[PDB]
């Protein structure tokens, strides 16, 4: 019959569960720099959508194909108490990572958990722990058997494993364990948003469209530059750029530097262009009459540029300061510096024009990386919500759910599974880790 075609689509949801889950499992386990706070969230996130493909997923497989249930009240109950453990955990989990990420966006360490790994594995266990006794407690008390007959019949008969409860376990176990941390996850983690677009300055703004490179190249223009756009010197001879850049530094560095003295290059060049804007008297009253969103946009201006060139600019200097935007952003575009660096320019003309960060969104590779996060967390959304609201409604409408249309929103969470491995190859990283283990 037509079971053949689902048994092998549902073989393939376990093994891309599992394969996919164990891929990102490892992948933290054996590479050093994926081991962070963050990626022990992950970890058991994974161990969540992993026992999913392990207990759950299989076990529902072959209740759904022989339309019955072989294997017992006892695994009747721990597959329903498991499938309910995997997925309280899960957006507890997904709630953990986005205050995490809160308190992480919020502290002067911008984009570093507060949390040590000790203590973050404290926190994973307690998650497993009050999850655990969510999920077993009220399946083994049987608090959650209903009183009317066709359950009942279900109850006794070892063939059957259908999932009736009664109206209060369905209200209680959809607010405790899944609304309660979804509304708590989707609150929190917009304000994370609202935090990396707020808390843009210049130094976030230039190393998004400026670049870091530690070993000295050759810039747009050609001249040697070495860290994020510091220019070296317009001579064509390399030791020259690497005396000068020795001289700089004062450490023989043979043209390749740090991070951290290669920030510190970094924030001497925007002093050079705050201390810049404010010599020249033609730039001086436009920075004054500008909000701190364009201020940083002039800053970027003459940090590419230096003083004199953007001083040329002399109308769209009035317009800046007659806060005269649109107009400003159209001589901008007439330069010929929107030519050399369109790409560039675009960002700043438009940081001017609109006075907001929306040229830089997920720009920056910290926010790249919590737009990941956001997308693990708004499909884990997409995937239960449907089912969690349907159950939420059957109780209400008092009508008794439709088995196939419930057992079908529960298995658009099922394949929720096999999506965190995919939004973890969105990751630079994990690519790099998938593909070592893979050995491609
Ligand atoms: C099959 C069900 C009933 C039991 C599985 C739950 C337990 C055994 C598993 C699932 C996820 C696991 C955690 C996943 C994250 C790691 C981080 C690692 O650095 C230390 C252990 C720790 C914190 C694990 C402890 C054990 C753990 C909580
Ligand atoms: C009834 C069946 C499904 C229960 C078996 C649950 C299995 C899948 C659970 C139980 C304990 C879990 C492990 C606990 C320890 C961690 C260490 C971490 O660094 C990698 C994941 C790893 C290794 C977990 C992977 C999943 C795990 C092995
Ligand atoms: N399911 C639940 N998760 C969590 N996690 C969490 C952890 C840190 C900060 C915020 C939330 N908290 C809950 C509080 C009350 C109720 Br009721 C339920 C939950
Ligand atoms: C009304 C209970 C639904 C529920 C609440 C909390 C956590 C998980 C929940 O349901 C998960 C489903 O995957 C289980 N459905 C059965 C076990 C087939």
């Amino acid at each position: 019959v037509w079971v053949v075609g689902m048994g092998i689509v549902m073989s393939l949801i376990v093994l891309a569960i599992v394969f996919g889950n164990v891929l990102v499992i490892t992948a933290i386990a054996k590479f050093e720099r994926l081991q962070t706070v963050t990626n022990y969230f992950i970890t058991s996130l994974a161990c969540a959508d992993l026992v999913m493909g392990l207990a759950v997923v299989p076990f529902g497989a072959a209740h759904i194909l022989m339309k019955m249930w072989t294997f017992g009240n006892f695994w009747c109950e721990f597959w329903t108490s498991i499938d309910v453990l995997c997925v309280t955990a899960s957006i507890e989990t997904l709630c953990v990572i986005a205050v995490d990420r809160y308190f992480a966006i919020t502290s002067p360490f911008k984009y570093q958990s507060l949390l040590t790994k000790n203590k973050a594995r404290v926190i994973i266990l307690m998650v497993w722990i009050v999850s655990g006794l969510t999920s077993f407690l009220p399946i083994q008390m049987h608090w959650y058997r209903a009183t009317h007959q066709e359950a009942i019949n279900c109850y006794a008969e070892e063939t059957c494993c259908d999932f009736f409860t009664n109206q209060a376990y369905a209200i209680a176990s959809s607010i405790v364990s899944f609304y309660v941390p979804l509304v708590i996850m989707v609150f929190v983690y917009s304000r994370v948003f609202q935090e990396a677009k707020r808390q843009l300055n210049i130094f976030e703004m230039l190393r998004i469209d400026e670049g870091l490179r530690l070993k000295i190249y050759k810039d747009t223009e050609g001249y040697y530059t070495i860290g994020i756009g510091h220019l070296l010197t317009k001579s064509p001879s390399l030791n020259a750029a690497k005396s000068e850049l020795d001289k700089a530094i004062g450490r023989n560095t043979n043209g390749v530097i740090t991070k951290d003295e290669a920030e510190k290059l970094f924030n001497q060049d925007v002093d050079a262009a705050v201390r810049g804007i404010l010599r020249n008297a033609k730039l001086k009253p436009v920075y004054d009459s500008l909000d701190a969103v364009r201020r940083a946009a002039l800053i970027n201006m003459v940090f590419q540029m230096g003083e004199t060139g953007v001083a040329g600019f002399t109308n769209s200097l009035r317009m800046l300061q007659q806060k005269r935007w649109d107009e400003a952003a159209v001589n901008l575009a007439k330069s010929r510096w929107y030519n050399q660096t369109p790409n560039r320019a675009k960002r700043v003309i438009t940081t001017f024009r609109t006075g907001t960060w929306d040229a830089y969104k997920f720009c920056l590779k910290e926010h790249k990386a919590l737009k990941t996060l956001g997308i693990i967390m708004g499909t884990f959304t997409l995937c239960w919500l449907p089912f969690f609201i349907v159950n939420i409604v059957h109780v209400i409408q008092d009508n008794l759910i439709r088995k196939e249309v419930y057992i079908l929103l529960n298995w658009i969470g099922y394949v929720n599974s096999g999506f965190n491995p995919l939004i973890y190859c969105r990751s630079p990283d994990f690519r790099i880790a998938f593909q070592e283990l893979l050995c491609l």
